[PDB]
C-alpha cells in the first residue's frame, strides 16, 4: 500500500513549473528530459531588444513585480508579472490534466496586456523555447502549409522513454500580427508565426538565450549578405524575426510578434491519456483550479484575529504561493573538495589560515549526478536548495500538503553521503552554477548547517499521533504509510546525527572544563574571524579570536532538537536499544547547556571559548544566540532561566523594537557594527521560532504564562503587520526588517522564510 501510493504521488507530482530560476517555464522531475521556456520584450529599435528581452529572474527598477497569485503543484496556478520596462502585464495559467501512465497532461495560457504608458501599438516579440536531453528521444515540428511559417497552430510530437509519445501545441493566439510591406517580404514572409528547429549537445540546451540570440545574429548576418541595408531597412521587429526552417531537433524556437495585446496557449497532450487537451479543456481547468486553492487556503489557513480581514487573506494568499511556487527541480553534478585535508580539523590556534592553504589547494572535483525536488530561499538572487531554510519553508508546506512536504525531506535525505553529509547549498548542473561565482560552489564535507528538517519531521509525528486531496494527506491518514515512510528515513535521521557528533564535536576533556557530561560539546567547523556562515547566522558575533576551544550553543540546542525527534520516532519504530541511548544523551544536553553556556551574570546563554591562560570563558552577545534552548524547546515551562529569557525577549533596550526581536541587542558593542547582516535586523525565520515558544508556554499552567501569553500576543502582531506593511507598500516579502524604520531591506522575493507569516496569522500550533 505504501507502495501504491508512492506511485500514485510520483504521477501527481511529475510536470510542474518547476524551473523557478525562470519567469516561466516547465519540466518534468526527470533528469534529462523535456524543458520549456517563455521569453518577451518590446522592439522599438535595431538593437534594443537585445536589453529587453527577459528570461531568468532579475529585480531591478525596470521590473514592478512578479510572483504567484495561486499555486498548488498538484493542480498549477496563476502567476502575474509586472514588467515596467517592456510596459507590459503578463499573465501565465498553468494547469495540468491527470491521465494516461506517463505523470499526465499540462496546459498554460500567457497573456499580454500592455499598461497605460505603453504606446498602443508597441511591438512586443514572444518566444517559447522547447529543449529534449537524451540519447533515444525524438522531437519534429509539423511543417506550416504556407511558405514563410505558420498562420495556426504549431504542433511538436515527439517521443521519450519516460514519457512516452506526446504532443505540444503553441496556439495561434488572438493579437494584431503586424505586417511589413517591405521587399524581405517575398524572402520571409509579411509577418507569421515561425518555428526553427536545431540541435546542440545536450549539455548545453539550458542555454536558450545564446542559442537564441546566434539565430537572430545568423539571421541579420544573412540580411548584409544579401543587399538589405541602412539605405531602406526593414523595420526592426521584420529584421528580429527568424527564418523559418522547421524540422526535427532536440532544441525548437517558437517565434511570434504581437502588436498591442496578445494571449496565446501551450496544450501538452500526453498520448497514453484520453483525448488531446484543447484550450477549452485549459480555461475550465483554471477555473476549477482557484475554487479548489480557495477552499483549501481557507480550512488550513484559516487567519486568526485580528488579521481575519480580506486584506490580510490577499498578503496570506500571496506569501503562500509564492513559498509553494518556488518549488524547483533541480539535477546534475556538484562541486565538492573530497581532500579532506588534515587542515579541515580545526585544531590549531589560527586555524583559519590552514584551512585557507588547503582551499588553495582546489582539490575540489564535479561529481554526481545528484537531483534535488526543493523549494527555494529567492527566484531572483538564491534560486537553489538551502539546509536550514528548508526547514522553515516547509513548515506552511506541510500544512497545505503533508506529503508533498515529507516527498521534498526524502529528497534533501536521499542526497545524504555515505559518512552522514548534506552540503548545505545544492547548486546542482551547469545551469544552476551559472548563477553562482565560481569561488563559492565549492561545498566542504565538514560544513554543518541546522538541521531544521528536524522541525518538520516533528510535526508530522504529532499529526501521526493525533483524489489530489487523498493524496496530499495519505501519509496521516493512513498510519501504516507514515510509519514506513518514517521506517525508512530512521537511519538517514541517526545518520545525521552520528556525522554532527563526529565533525562538529567541542573540547571538553582537554582543557580545564568541569561539567557533567564529558561527551555533550559542539563547535560549528568553517568559522573564519568575521564569519560563521555553518551556523546560519553568517556574522553574528562570536568569540575573538576563534579557536578549537570555542564552544557554541546554538549548535548544542540543534543537537537537543535532534534527538527529540529521535527519541519520538524511534519509539514510534519500537528501536528500544536506540530510545534509551538519546535519552541519555538529552539528559546530558539538558545538563551541560546550564554547565557550559549559562551565565548567571548576564542572565542568559552564550557561546564560550578558552583564555589568554587556558581557562573556560564565557563570551556573551545578547541576541538571537542567547536565547537559542528557549527557541529550540528544550526549556521546562517552570525554569527560572526561561524566566529570566523571557525579561531579555521582552525588554525594549536590548531585543524588543515595535518591529520584532532585534537579530542582536542594541546595547552589544557589535550592533550595527560590519555588514550589519544578522547584528540587528529582524529576520522571520527566528521570530517563527519565539513566536510558537511563547504560545507554547501561554497555552500551559505554570508561573510564566501570562508573560507568555502577552509577548506572544504583541510579538505575532508586531512581525505580521512589520510583513503585511511592506507587502502592501512594495508588493515583495524581504530577506530581512530594519528595527528602527520597519523597512524590508536585502533581498526580495525572498519566500524564502518570510512565508512563515501565512502560519503565524493562521495561529493554533
Ligand atoms: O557573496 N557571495 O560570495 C555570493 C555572490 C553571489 N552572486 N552575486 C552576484 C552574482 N552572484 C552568489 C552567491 C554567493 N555566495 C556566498 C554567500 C554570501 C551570502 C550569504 C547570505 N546567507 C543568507 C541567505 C541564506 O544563505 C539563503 O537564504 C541563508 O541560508 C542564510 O542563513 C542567510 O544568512
Ligand atoms: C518516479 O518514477 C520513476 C519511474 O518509475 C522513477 O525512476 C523515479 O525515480 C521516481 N521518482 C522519485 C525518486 O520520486
Amino acid at each position: 500500500l505504501h507502495s501504491e501510493i508512492g506511485r500514485l504521488n510520483n504521477q501527481s507530482l511529475l510536470w510542474g513549473p518547476y524551473r523557478p530560476n525562470i519567469y516561466f517555464g516547465t519540466r518534468p522531475r526527470i533528469g534529462k528530459s523535456l524543458m520549456t521556456g517563455l521569453m518577451w520584450g518590446k522592439i522599438e529599435s535595431y538593437t534594443d531588444f537585445q536589453h529587453t528581452v527577459r528570461y531568468t529572474c532579475e529585480q531591478n527598477e525596470g521590473m514592478k513585480g512578479y510572483g504567484w497569485d495561486e499555486y498548488d503543484p498538484r493542480r498549477g496556478g496563476i502567476q502575474s508579472i509586472h514588467d515596467i520596462q517592456n510596459g507590459l502585464d503578463i499573465t501565465t495559467s498553468f494547469v495540468k490534466i491527470p491521465g494516461g501512465a506517463h505523470g499526465g497532461s499540462w496546459a498554460a495560457r500567457i497573456k499580454g496586456t500592455l499598461n497605460d504608458d505603453a504606446p498602443k501599438d508597441q511591438k512586443t516579440i514572444v518566444v517559447f523555447y522547447v529543449s529534449q536531453e537524451g540519447e533515444n528521444s525524438e522531437l519534429e515540428a509539423v511543417p506550416s502549409e504556407n511558405e514563410f511559417g505558420y498562420e495556426g497552430d504549431v504542433i511538436l510530437k515527439g517521443r521519450s522513454e519516460a514519457l512516452g509519445n506526446y504532443k505540444l501545441v503553441v496556439t495561434k493566439g488572438k493579437g494584431v500580427i503586424p505586417q511589413s510591406d517591405h521587399d524581405l517580404s517575398r524572402l520571409r514572409g509579411p509577418g507569421q508565426t515561425v518555428v526553427q528547429s536545431l540541435t546542440y549537445p545536450d549539455e548545453v540546451l539550458w542555454q536558450a538565450k545564446p542559442i537564441l540570440f546566434q539565430q537572430l545574429k545568423a539571421g541579420i548576418d544573412w540580411l548584409v549578405e544579401n543587399k538589405y541595408d541602412v539605405a531602406d531597412p526593414p523595420p526592426p521587429w521584420q529584421v528580429y524575426l527568424l527564418a523559418n526552417k522547421p524540422g526535427s531537433g532536440n532544441v525548437h524556437i517558437v517565434q511570434k510578434v504581437f502588436e498591442g495585446d496578445f494571449e496565446f496557449d501551450i496544450l501538452f497532450s500526453s498520448e497514453s491519456a484520453g483525448k488531446e487537451v484543447t484550450s477549452k479543456d485549459l480555461e475550465r481547468e483554471v477555473k476549477q483550479a482557484t475554487e479548489v486553492f480557495g477552499e483549501r487556503f481557507a480550512r488550513v489557513f484559516d487567519l486568526k484575529a485580528p488579521f481575519q480581514g480580506d486584506n490580510y487573506k490577499k498578503f496570506g494568499k500571496s506569501m503562500f504561493s509564492n513559498l509553494i511556487g518556488g518549488i524547483g527541480y533541480f539535477y546534475g553534478h556538484s562541486l565538492v573538495d573530497r581532500s579532506y585535508a588534515p587542515e579541515y580539523d580545526e585544531e590549531n590556534e589560527g586555524f583559519w589560515e590552514d584551512a585557507a592553504e588547503a582551499r588553495a589547494r582546489h582539490q575540489e572535483a564535479l561529481e554526481g549526478p545528484y537531483e534535488l525536488f526543493t523549494s527555494i530561499p529567492s527566484r531572483p538572487f538564491f534560486p537553489r536548495g538551502f539546509l536550514w531554510d528548508e526547514g522553515f519553508h516547509l513548515l506552511p508546506i506541510a500544512d497545505w500538503d503533508i506529503d508533498l512536504a515529507l516527498e521534498i525531506i526524502k529528497s534533501w535525505y536521499n542526497l545524504m553521503d555515505e559518512d552522514g553529509w548534506i552540503a548545505r547549498e545544492q547548486i546542482l548542473g551547469a545551469e544552476a552554477r551559472s548563477k553562482v561565482p565560481k569561488e563559492f560552489q565549492t561545498q566542504y564535507p565538514h560544513y554543518a548547517n541546522p538541521p531544521t528538517l528536524f522541525l518538520v519531521l516533528d510535526n508530522f509525528v504529532e499529526r501521526l499521533r493525533k483524489l489530489d486531496e487523498t493524496l496530499s494527506t495519505a501519509s496521516v491518514d493512513n498510519p501504516e504509510v507514515g510509519l514506513e515512510y518514517l521506517r525508512r528515513l530512521y537511519p538517514l535521521l541517526r545518520r545525521q546525527f552520528d556525522w554532527f557528533r563526529k565533525t562538529q564535536a567541542g573540547d571538553i576533556k582537554s582543557y580545564d572544563r568541569e561539567a557533567y557530561s564529558t561527551k555533550e560539546a559542539y563547535r560549528w567547523r568553517g568559522r573564519t574571524v568575521s564569519h560563521c556562515l555553518t551556523s546560519g547566522l553568517d556574522d553574528y558575533p562570536r568569540p575573538q579570536p576563534p579557536h578549537p576551544g570555542e564552544l557554541h550553543v546554538d549548535l548544542m540546542s540543534w543537537v537537543g532538537v535532534m534527538v527529540k525527534s529521535l527519541i519520538s520516532i524511534g519509539s514510534l519504530l519500537g528501536a528500544t536499544e536506540d530510545v534509551e541511548f538519546y535519552t541519555k544523551v538529552l539528559d546530558a544536553i539538558e545538563h551541560n547547556l546550564d554547565d557550559l553556556h549559562w551565565s548567571e551574570k548576564e542572565g542568559c546563554y552564550c557561546d564560550a571559548t578558552i583564555d589568554e591562560f587556558e581557562e573556560h570563558k564565557l563570551v556573551c552577545h545578547k541576541g538571537y544566540i542567547s536565547l537559542f534552548p528557549f527557541l529550540t524547546g528544550l526549556l521546562k515551562p517552570d525554569s527560572p532561566k526561561l524566566g529570566k529569557l523571557l525579561a531579555l525577549i521582552g525588554d525594549e533596550s536590548e531585543l524588543w523594537s515595535p518591529y520584532g526581536l532585534r537579530s542582536l541587542s542594541k546595547k552589544d558593542e557589535f550592533y550595527g557594527t560590519a555588514e550589519n547582516y544578522w547584528r540587528s535586523p529582524v529576520w522571520i525565520n527566528i521570530n517563527y521560532l519565539a513566536i510558537v515558544q511563547l504560545y507554547n508556554i501561554a497555552t500551559q499552567d505554570g508561573p510564566y504564562k501570562e508573560t507568555a501569553r502577552d509577548l506572544y500576543t504583541r510579538l505575532r502582531k508586531n512581525i505580521v503587520e512589520t510583513v503585511y506593511r511592506n507587502w502592501e507598500e512594495t508588493g515583495f516579502a524581504w530577506e530581512q526588517y530594519n528595527p528602527e524604520t520597519g523597512k524590508g531591506q536585502r533581498t526580495q522575493h525572498f519566500t524564502g522564510w518570510t512565508s512563515l507569516v501565512v502560519k503565524i496569522m493562521s495561529g493554533h500550533h
